[PDB]
């Protein structure tokens, strides 16, 4: 019998804070860092409230990313477990929770994603950035959360960027935000208070629809609002919980990755002048086409993107770990795992890994000409059962931003900023940048 080394910290909070302590997103942080050091791959700790096996060992962390439901499962802290909803897909486990996967597997199906979905991500791109002005200084990551948020409303409950119930539904969604990131105070009894009001016009909006759908209205189910009503058995309560938890999966995770992009373009300009050759190529033939719209066809030409978008998410690693508990007792390279201990997989951790990428600190794209997204050495959208149902609507909303980014601007610095992780990714400064039209 052979418990994983480490230590224990304060009582109740254990070594909580000095995990949790900001550090620079392309790095795994001192804290991390020293504990490999010292006590290797796979180590225990007292965190969140719980013993618990912290894990930066890729094939121990795929190991348990595929056996949920079987020796390991989603186990968030009790704080943060119910803040959105007791059927958040995000926490539900079991039946319930393959239930609602399969609901938004089919709600992303290939087929909507090339059709209905497309469409709107191009909408919104350059609703955002034809509102762009020359010489003008602005934070790229407001922009940046401006155009997955309007994006994820629409997606969800068709809802139009710059109306004033959206505009009000991110006010209420930030405030709201801010009790996750958490006495309670007044700023976590806000975010209840804010809860709820989200969660009274969900229900508005779905009577609307459920009105729609009786008068037997066409494409009442473009978006998951509709969806769920047409195709599927859930409660109110269990609809409401959803479509919050979908915007939170879709917007918090899309709005850092697109701002990674912008920092780490600035920064490389050799991958911003192949990006400007591959997508004028698109352009140029669309033009000749008479075509105006991107369809699928244009976006599967994307190749040279699609390695800025993996190097994006591998070095800026949007998700540092989940949150696991074992379901009994298990054994793997020597080390005992008891049953009920939380159990955090770092898959950020392969990411910035010596023996599995060369020069893992560097942002270099073209050693996706020669690397692949299978196998251990990727997982930002994890693994498994849970894997990212959103993962393809991501690299979409990546690819036609980039594609219309280029085209259009020149960007650079306006002042000096870096990524870091509080666990959740955020550039301090607010990357702000200056742009300028290209000719
Ligand atoms: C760069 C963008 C994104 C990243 C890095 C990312 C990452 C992840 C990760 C790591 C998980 C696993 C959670 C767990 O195993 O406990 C996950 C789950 C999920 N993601 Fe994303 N995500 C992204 C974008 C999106 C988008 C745009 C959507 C939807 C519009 C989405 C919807 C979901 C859903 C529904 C799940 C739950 C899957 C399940 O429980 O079976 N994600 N995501
Ligand atoms: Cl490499």
């Amino acid at each position: 019998f052979n418990l994983p080394p480490g230590k224990s910290g304060w009582p109740f909070l254990g070594e909580t804070i000095g995990y949790l302590k900001p550090y620079t997103a392309t790095t795994l942080g001192d804290f991390m860092q020293q504990h490999v050091s010292k006590y290797g791959k796979i180590y225990r700790s007292n965190l969140f409230g719980e013993p618990t096996i912290v894990s930066a060992d890729a094939g121990l962390n795929r190991f348990i990313l595929q056996n949920e439901g079987r020796l390991f499962e989603c186990s968030y802290p009790r704080s943060i477990g119910g803040i959105l909803g007791k059927w958040s897909m995000l926490v539900l486990v079991g039946d319930m929770h393959r239930d609602m996967r399969s609901i938004s597997l089919n709600f992303l199906s290939h087929a909507r994603l090339r059709t209905i979905l497309l469409k709107d991500v191009e909408r919104h791109t350059l609703f955002v950035l034809d509102s762009w002005q020359q010489n003008s200084i602005f934070s790229a990551q407001d922009e940046a959360k401006k155009f997955t948020f309007n994006l994820m409303a629409k997606h969800i409950m068709s809802m139009d960027p710059g109306e004033e119930e959206t505009e009000q539904l991110k006010k209420e969604y930030v405030t709201f935000m801010k009790g996750v990131v958490s006495l309670p105070g007044t700023a976590y009894h806000k975010a209840l208070q804010s809860r709820a009001t989200i969660l009274k016009f969900i229900e508005r909006k779905m009577e609307e629809r459920k009105l729609d759908i009786k008068e037997r209205k066409q494409r009442t189910d473009d978006d998951l609002l509709g969806w769920v009503l047409k195709h599927s058995n859930l409660s109110t309560e269990q609809i409401l919980d959803l479509i919050l938890s979908l915007l939170f999966a879709g917007h918090e995770t899309s709005s850092v990755a697109i701002a990674l992009a912008i920092f780490f373009l600035q920064a490389c300009p050799k991958a911003v002048e192949e990006l400007r050759e591959e997508h004028l190529e698109i352009a140029r033939a669309k033009k000749e086409l008479g075509e105006s719209e991107l369809n699928w066809d244009d976006y599967k030409k994307m190749d040279f993107t699609q390695c800025v978008i993996n190097e994006t998410l591998r070095l800026g690693n949007v998700v540092r770990f989940l949150h696991r508990k074992a379901l009994k007792d298990v054994r793997y390279k020597g080390y005992d795992i008891p049953s009920g201990w939380k159990v955090l997989p770092v898959i950020s951790a392969v990411h910035l890994d010596n023996s599995r990428y060369d020069q893992p600190n560097l942002f270099n794209p073209w050693r996706w000409q020669q690397q692949n997204t299978w196998g251990n050495n990727y997982m930002p959208f994890g693994g498994g059962p849970r894997l990212c149902a959103g993962s393809e609507l991501a690299k979409l909303e990546m690819a036609v931003f980039i594609h219309h980014l280029v085209l259009k601007f020149n960007w650079e610095l306006a002042e000096d900023d870096k990524p870091f992780a509080f666990p959740f990714v955020d550039f301090p400064n607010g990357l702000l940048i200056r742009v300028s039209r290209i000719l």
